[PDB]
């Protein structure tokens, strides 16, 4: 909404920002910007200021040992409904020090403890009371609470993206205990339920659950139950996506189950000093994405597609994107931890930094990812008149290894999720070659390597088709389907989950979700849920 | 703190603004406001913006009726944990969309009803469970339900404070009922106990309680309970500041007890169309501070005093007041209420705009009240050489009076915080004059119509001197007495109190508010509580 108060003051920063950025961004630069030959991400947040991207928020550490929100120096929490209180007050603090989405993974693991604390006190309060069903009444309550406390936290982030932008994003289902998989039904439940009196469709938080054989794939795992309800939710609000646990663990080299920071930043692999292998409090430091259909037309002769030009575009364009994620890093050099402090003194980015501390220390080495985006296969295919999807991505792979060779920064290559960059591109590439056939007549590019719309395929084919993609394209990637209502079906959804899980990383289902409030009309049309009508 | 992001951001959107306000304003107002004779305040936000100040937000509406909270209809709660946990998602709303303090009256009597939802879940609960002691339990677990409330909404006003700017003010003490009373001693333990580990001093909310008798003003009325505990809470938390009800409706003209909007700002009583008198939904439009010591000095001739000069120049810096206040209120014209719908179309302002009506219509007639502030009566008496506070007021009031008349806004006298402005009025008078013996040599002005600190006065002589002006200035007022440690001398602070609250409207206390945490140290210097280490 861009009538409103709190955007538009943010419009007016941007505007400030996107004027320093001209000052400090070197010329050729911004030029290939301004033209559509890339695109720097965020060019409203950084580099006037020393944001980074997204995260994984070590809410683990923040919630045993304690931290610092403002003054209040905020203790381990004593109940469930406290603790996602908290969560979201961390949520708020994140959201604005950060331009891009936050995360909680696994909070079905991570949030478990309070949900005994919880029955403890339950329990506590079934003989102070002198209660007869001791066991079924903290039972009972205990339920209630983590309800209650999901309910609240769904609640407060629908604020949060009223009073602001906020993408934030809870991943669980690798928890088998019982307080696990009491949080797990909870936040499905409440999703079930929807957002006030007429149960709308809400965009946020999304959801992911890791499904894996043992835990929640087959019939017969402890979790069955749950993948069960995560199919209702599915078909009725959309979320969650989920992940396959195992090609997840192969592609990101990781023991456990890598949740993405945000929308679908990935990242691999790491381990500090001492051997352990970090997850959560690691960030990304920020996305530069590669025109490619427009590398492909800068390399036509007159109607004729040239070779060996291609060949040195890719070549140039490849340095210069290169010099584009450096320009940036390089603008966090020198900046102190006191510009955000929950993140880099009270733990969220998992460590605690004094305030006259250089943040950028921070990421060096593989801890932060760093992003090389790309957009428009198909339409590249289409230039080119052959299929070099994975063989282009392969060498942009090849490129990513020396960059992070000669620099220590982890550089992957990331699947922009180009929610309006798809129509940025295509209409900046038309101003130059007007309507292409195929290509930028529709007047958006396809995303990443997903197989056009306008493609009658089935499911399973293109599930085929796009999975391979997601053993190259590391640092991020999605495969969505469409599917019609499957609300009476949900074995026919199921259907599809079981294949993308055997087959690929991260996957979602796109149907239609809307209700004759006698309305709540929902999509995902590009990467988040949306009301199309708009 | 300025380093951190939100902060910056903010600057960056006031920078845009104040530029702005330079080709909107017309330019003797920019230069007066530019020298010093007026200030004009918020000028990083209003005009550039349509924002509106401070209010008293109709929160007892807007939980009755329902209400939309972005796409999500809210309904009326069904606990008092989840109508505190609203009221929290209500204040992060309002604070982005206004650029004053917002205030919630009376939230004894507005969140009562939830109280009694609360118990009533508790002896359904009492059955259902069969327990013994059914009538103690709910009365047990419901003090512990408003308790946790309580401190929620605490901690999430800290959040607020730290991912931002927002003032909120908390208003209580008329309540009888024990759903009332309860949730008061919930407000006052909360507070004494503090915030986090080391249960420091919390800048906010500002906690202000009504004083009366036949309430809680003498040891034999129904609250003087809560008295004893409001004594406590202030000698070790500085709030609450107290407001005497007996003053205040006759100040008012109004049948209940007017909380201020923000840290003071007092409405005056107003009827809708129907004969009702409307308190909750109302707001403020603005603020033009008039240098009263600057009239003066710009009145010397020489080292001389001019009268008749003094004379010319209060009256024409009246009319351009006049036309400051005019000029911004007149930037809203036009002004839809897509701009902020939790404020004009969901029922925080207490009506139902439809998102096409034009904001300022709903502020004509005496709804909205608009600010003459003023500051520095104790230097302005020095430098006409004999007292006449009560009397350039009074003849203020006459001014405002032809304002309200000609154009139908409540324009009320209002004592300016001028947390800075006591600064910035001073500096730039000292770079006309330099230092001018007990007016600009200090450094600031004194506030409103306070007697200077440096004045050897007793509570009572204090209390007594400054008494006349809360009669005076209606549209907003407040008195402060310095006092030591009264943590051991309860009786001594509430000597203070009583006489305060028959002599004059709003009044509070500064004394040393301190922790060895083997530190926190608060004091109130200027309006608002702060470590003066800073
Ligand atoms: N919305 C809230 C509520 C509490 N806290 C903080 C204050 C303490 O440092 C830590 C402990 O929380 P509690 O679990 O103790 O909350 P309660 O005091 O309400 O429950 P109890 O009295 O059972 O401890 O959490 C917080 O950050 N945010
Ligand atoms: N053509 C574009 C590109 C961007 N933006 C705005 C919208 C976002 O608030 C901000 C973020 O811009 P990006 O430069 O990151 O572009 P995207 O939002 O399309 O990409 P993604 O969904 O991958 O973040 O800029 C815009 O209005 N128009
Ligand atoms: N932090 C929260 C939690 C809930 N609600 C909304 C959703 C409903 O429209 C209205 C009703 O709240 P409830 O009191 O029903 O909250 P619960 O569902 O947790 O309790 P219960 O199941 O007893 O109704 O409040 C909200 O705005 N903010
Ligand atoms: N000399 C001044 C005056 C104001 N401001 C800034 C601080 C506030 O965020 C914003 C508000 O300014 P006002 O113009 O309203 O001045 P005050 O904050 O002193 O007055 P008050 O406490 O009555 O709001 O401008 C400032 O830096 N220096
Ligand atoms: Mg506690
Ligand atoms: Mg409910």
């Amino acid at each position: 909404d861009s009538r409103v108060f709190p955007t538009q003051r943010d419009l007016m920063a941007g505007i400030v920002s996107k004027h320093i950025a001209k000052n400090m961004v070197p010329s050729f630069i911004m030029k290939a910007h301004e033209s559509g030959i890339i695109h720097v991400h965020d060019i409203d947040y950084s580099p006037a200021l020393p944001f980074t991207n997204c995260c994984l928020v070590d809410l683990k550490g923040m919630l045993e040992n304690g931290f610092k929100l403002g003054n209040a120096q905020i203790e381990t929490p004593k109940s469930i409904g406290v603790a996602t209180a908290i969560m979201a007050q961390i949520t708020a603090q994140v959201a604005s020090h950060q331009y891009g989405g936050t995360t909680f993974a696994n909070v079905d693991k991570v949030l478990s403890p309070y949900v005994k604390r919880t029955y403890a006190k339950h329990i506590e309060d079934a003989e102070k009371w002198q209660i007869a069903d001791a066991l079924n009444y903290a039972q009972s309550k205990t339920e209630k609470d983590v309800y209650d406390a999901f309910q609240a936290y769904e609640y407060e982030v629908n604020t949060l993206f009223s009073s602001n932008t906020p993408f934030v994003t809870i991943t669980f289902g690798t928890g088998t205990d019982w307080t696990e998989r009491m949080i797990q039904k909870a936040i499905l439940k409440n999703r079930i339920k929807g957002l006030g009196r007429d149960g709308i469709t809400p965009i946020f938080p999304k959801l992911v659950m890791f499904v894996e054989e043992g835990v929640n794939l087959y019939k017969d795992d402890p979790n069955y139950d749950i993948k069960q309800l995560a199919l209702e939710c599915a078909s009725k609000r959309m979320y969650p996506d989920i992940i396959s646990a195992k090609n997840n663990k192969a592609i990101t080299g990781s023991s456990v189950p890598v949740s993405p920071m945000g929308c679908r930043s990935f990242l691999s692999v790491w381990k500090d000093s001492t051997g352990n292998e970090i997850l959560d409090g690691r960030n990304n430091l920020g996305v530069v994405t590669l025109n490619l259909p427009r590398i492909a037309l800068d390399s036509y002769i007159g109607t004729q597609f040239n070779e060996q030009k291609f060949v040195e575009l890719f070549n140039e364009r490849m340095d210069l994107c290169f010099e584009a994620l450096m320009c940036r890093i390089s603008s966090l050099k020198g900046v102190k931890a006191t510009v955000a402090p929950i993140l880099y003194q009270e733990g969220a980015f998992g460590v605690r930094l004094k305030p006259d501390d250089d943040i950028i220390e921070l990421f060096k080495n593989g801890r932060s990812s760093v992003s090389l985006g790309y957009i428009g296969i198909h339409e590249l295919n289409i230039l080119v008149g052959r299929d070099i999807g994975r063989e282009i991505l392969t060498k942009m792979n090849a490129h990513l290894k020396q960059w992070t060779e000669r620099t220590g920064f982890a550089f992957s290559l990331y699947s922009t999720p180009a929610e309006n960059l798809c129509y940025r591109f295509c209409k900046l590439d038309t101003e130059k070659y007007g309507s292409v056939k195929d290509v930028t007549d529709k007047g958006w590019y396809t995303n990443s390597f997903h197989v056009s719309v306008e493609e009658n395929i089935t499911p399973f084919e293109k599930i085929s088709r796009e999975a391979p993609y997601h053993f190259i394209a590391t640092g991020g990637h999605i495969s969505y389907v469409e599917l019609p209502d499957m609300k009476n079906n949900l074995k026919g959804l199921e259907a599809v989950w079981d294949y993308a899980a055997q087959h690929l990383d991260y996957f979602g289902v796109n149907m239609p979700v809307d209700k004759c409030f006698t309305m709540n009309t929902i999509r995902r049309t590009c990467a988040y849920l949306g009301n199309p009508n708009e």
